[PDB]
């Protein structure tokens, strides 16, 4: 089995994992939408509670799975729990990794699209000025792009640019996986996040200078970092909050997982997993906070920079951050950065959630890596054409695998390694090789804590928010649903031929 | 390997695949919207050149595949032809198969729901008299049942009597599969047939006696048996027969291979073969055509029974037929021995058209009997739910795999077996074991005729008939086009699985 080569590539391949679109696109909108600073609190109560255990029990789980030769859930949760039973609930260990990158890669691929036509030069020009006169260029530009409908029919069509470029974000991901671990992912990652970070510290630091007769980029950084102890008390904002917590630290993605099954049976997970996990925040909370928030906040003001952010999930970082970037000296090129920044930041991610699949292809129905990568982008890029032609399907895929699924699988991996498997073995399990020690609080929160705090979410946001949902939707959702629900099937039923496999190997010798 | 026990079981099972639902809807509609008895002529013809050396071809496919454990296209074709297109080609005789399986369960699923209801009586009652005043309630009965759309939205409800319907009908077509070949399939022919043949004479008898002031039964098979040269010469009415020469014999489905695969490598395929398809061509013309048709002109008389047939496909065995006999002394009792034929005629071909996925996941992926059958089940149910809810999806998979895809394969399949594999090869392949010889003359029949005649029926049927229909399709049609090409890259990923199975168990023995 593929091992980590350094100890670097291990943290920058974890944190390149970790650092994606979530920071610069969804972490923004997120706080934004919650009250800034309003936000924080809960946000860092849930790093405490909920990502700093998880993200060690994962990287536990895969190290003990890997050492075993499997790195998914189907057959760890079956190490961890032998019931048929965790074999099938370890096909979200599959699943939700698969979803989201079914839609990910896509936004991903619109990153690269923007930053070679920020390059080239080849963007709108406003009016040399309302507000709207300067933003509407940049909207119908991203709606060209992506095909927003201009009629009643829930279609998307994508220009044929989109779609190319579509292709070449997949062949580039493969290019990558294909060289495996060692001299694939952990290779690029000592590239890719160095650059990542620099690109990220000029960014802020321009935005830094950005000032007009609507404020500064200052009083967004105030907004961000001004405690609200009176929304501390609405669960919508807790719920937020957890939710960016999970998609931030790519935790309940099997992603996680399946990365530390590289890591030597003996070698420290400790102080690499809160070093990883600590990456990320810093990445999101001082890089990603200080960029699209404060840049709007300067042109805008508060109110309305809160107003753009809750419009859209894409308006902030596609249409928003170009347009006033477009009113500054170098603002097409800064565009370029950002876009740029932001594949960069897609592309470590994406390399991580497809990893799952290509291992349970190799762990578990002994394909060759080269088979197993070039099999999982087809399901990807064949999936895909739901995402690029059917308005909404995007945001269903995201609910369900990148919203609930997530959660759902982060308390389910939790009772399994630390109730079922027995929270003594899952303790030292957890520190065995540590170049650390976990503190003993967190054995208590990680047994008691973490898991009530994610049952009360799963139920307050079941009781409230889940039904409104359902059932207001457009009759299209069911589309989406039905696909995904047949790739479960799918991914069941080769769990189901990777046992038999094995069944008939093990007879044969 | 599994062999059918008895010749007599063999040709019931095979006549059991033929005849199903094909015979009593579909061949009406054919020849009433072609003209009757002009369509008859090409219909003649191409049972000539078409039915009867195909059938014969997929025979010889069969058993030659059956002694060497194979029974699906996938694999041979590969003995057939030794390259690695062979084995994609041979995908469709796996999907095509599944797709049709996937809309014609659900079909049979009505006639069921429908015998059901008519036995019990809890059937619609017309106002004891305008013929419309009859029809609607009949109309309405099953728009009720299967949930047309009311509104804009292209959305079906089916009622939850029907939804459990479909449930028991799968179940019962597992039930049968689940008990093999011989103790299944043949032991259900057995008694399937007989009581087939024997409800159809007397429907046709009872139609007979039908007699309006609109004219008689008799008028009907006038209307089927007169020839009418001048349509001959009409592209369309031959598209049309050819294509339900192909549908009713189960052509191009890999159903009547898989069955074949069961015959003991000496037993004899010349003799069976051709009973099979002439007991198929007695059922069609002389019971299906008898039926519907007459008992509309009965009660229509001749044009208004030509514009039924053409308002739908299922208007005339749904709601015309049934809606004529609630006119006639015991007439629901009628309706309900109509719908049971139609229940045992669906039944007896559904699971033909399943078995062929079953015994690629027993010859290729070594799954026992009763796990091919349940996942089988599992992939039709669940895909059924597209053809359930989506309106018109059914018309589409109709379309690409039972229409274009059988006719397709059929060429397909007989340019590898005849041309690729060695048309003298070929030609004493069928032949051996054969009670009697294949006349000398359909030796260049099959080289020559066929092959020329679907290749230009093909072309015809791509120049002025395709685009057409391509182009003027609501946007839902992707939906299904999306789905079904999903399940042939499904398909395509279990024929690689077979072949990585089988060369790590060849290198392990
Ligand atoms: C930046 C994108 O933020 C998004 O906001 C959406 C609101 O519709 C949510 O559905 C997504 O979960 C969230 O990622
Ligand atoms: C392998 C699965 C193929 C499914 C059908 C894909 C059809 C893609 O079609 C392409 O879409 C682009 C985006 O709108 C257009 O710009 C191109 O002109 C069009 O050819
Ligand atoms: C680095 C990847 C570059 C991909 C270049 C894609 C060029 C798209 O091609 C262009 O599409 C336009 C819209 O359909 C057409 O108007 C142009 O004629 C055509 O050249
Ligand atoms: C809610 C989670 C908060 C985690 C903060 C942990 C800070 C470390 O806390 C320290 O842990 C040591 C080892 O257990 C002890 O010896 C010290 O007494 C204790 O203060
Ligand atoms: C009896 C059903 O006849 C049907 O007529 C349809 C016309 O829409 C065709 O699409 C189908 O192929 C045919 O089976
Ligand atoms: C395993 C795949 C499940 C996909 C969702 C299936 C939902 C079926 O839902 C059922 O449909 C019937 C027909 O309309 C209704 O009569 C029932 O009330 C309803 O529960
Ligand atoms: C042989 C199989 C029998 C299946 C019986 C199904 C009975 C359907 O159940 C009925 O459905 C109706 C419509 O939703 C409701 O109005 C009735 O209250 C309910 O009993
Ligand atoms: C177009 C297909 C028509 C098939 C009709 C075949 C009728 C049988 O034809 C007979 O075949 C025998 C064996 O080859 C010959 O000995 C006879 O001379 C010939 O008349
Ligand atoms: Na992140
Ligand atoms: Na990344
Ligand atoms: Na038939
Ligand atoms: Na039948």
């Amino acid at each position: 089995r593929e091992h980590w080569a350094t100890r670097l590539g291990l943290i920058l391949a974890m944190a390149g994992n970790a650092v994606g679109l979530g920071n610069f696109l969804r972490f923004p909108v997120q706080a934004a939408e919650n009250g800034g600073g309003a936000f924080m609190i809960p946000y860092i109560i849930a790093f405490l509670l909920v990502g700093i255990p998880l993200m060690w029990i994962e990287w536990a789980m895969g190290r003990y799975g890997g050492a075993q030769g499997h790195g998914t859930t189907p057959a760890i949760f079956y190490l961890l729990w032998r019931n048929r039973f965790a074999k099938i609930l370890g096909v979200f260990g599959l699943w939700i990794p698969l979803v989201v990158a079914i839609y990910y890669v896509y936004i991903e691929s619109w990153t690269l699209g923007f930053a070679i036509k920020f390059l080239v030069g080849l963007v709108p020009e406003p009016p040399p000025t309302d507000p709207d006169s300067i933003l509407r260029p940049f909207k119908e530009f991203l709606y060209s792009y992506i095909g927003v409908p201009k009629g009643d029919e829930p279609i998307l069509k994508p220009s044929l640019f989109a779609y190319i470029v579509f292709l070449i974000t997949m062949f580039i991901n493969v290019s990558i996986l294909i060289r495996g671990i060692s001299k694939g992912i952990e290779r690029f990652a000592k590239i890719a996040m160095p650059t990542l970070f620099i690109l990220a510290v000029f960014l802020v630091i321009r935005v830094f200078l950005l000032e007009t007769p609507n404020g500064t980029a200052a009083d967004g950084l105030n907004f961000l970092w001004t405690p609200d102890f009176e929304k501390l008390k609405d669960p919508g904002v807790w719920i937020a909050a957890v939710g960016q917590i999970f998609f931030t630290l790519s935790l309940g993605f099997g992603a996680i997982i399946t990365y530390a099954s590289y890591v030597r049976k003996d070698q420290d997970i400790v102080l690499s997993g809160l070093t990883a996990a600590t990456l990320n925040e810093k990445a999101e909370v001082i890089l990603g906070g200080s960029i699209s928030i404060p840049a709007a906040v300067a042109f805008f003001g508060v109110a309305n920079a809160v107003a753009i952010a809750k419009a859209g999930a894409f308006n902030l970082g596609f249409i928003t951050l170009p347009a006033i970037f477009s009113q500054t000296a170098g603002g097409t090129f800064l565009g370029f950065l950002w876009f740029f920044l932001l594949f960069f930041a897609g592309l470590t991610s994406s390399i991580a959630i497809m990893q799952p699949m290509i291992a349970f292809l190799e762990d578990e129905l002994k394909l060759s890596r080269k088979h197993a990568v070039l099999w999982t982008a087809a399901i990807v890029f064949f999936s895909a054409h739901l995402v690029m032609f059917l308005n909404k399907s995007l945001d269903e895929m995201d609910f369900w695998a990148g919203t609930i699924g997530v959660v759902f699988f982060g308390l389910t991996e939790l009772i399994i390694f630390f109730w079922i498997f027995g929270a003594d073995k899952a303790w030292e399990e957890i520190n065995r090789g540590g170049i650390i020690k976990v503190p003993r609080i967190y054995y208590y929160v990680m047994r008691y804590i973490t898991p009530a705090f994610l049952a009360v979410l799963l139920v307050v946001w079941a009781r409230e928010y889940i039904p409104k949902i359902m059932e207001e939707t457009h009759w299209t959702v069911w589309i989406t649903r039905f696909y995904i629900i047949g790739l479960f099937l799918f991914l069941t039923f080769l769990v189901f031929l990777a046992e038999r496999r094995r069944n008939h190997e093990s007879a044969g010798t």
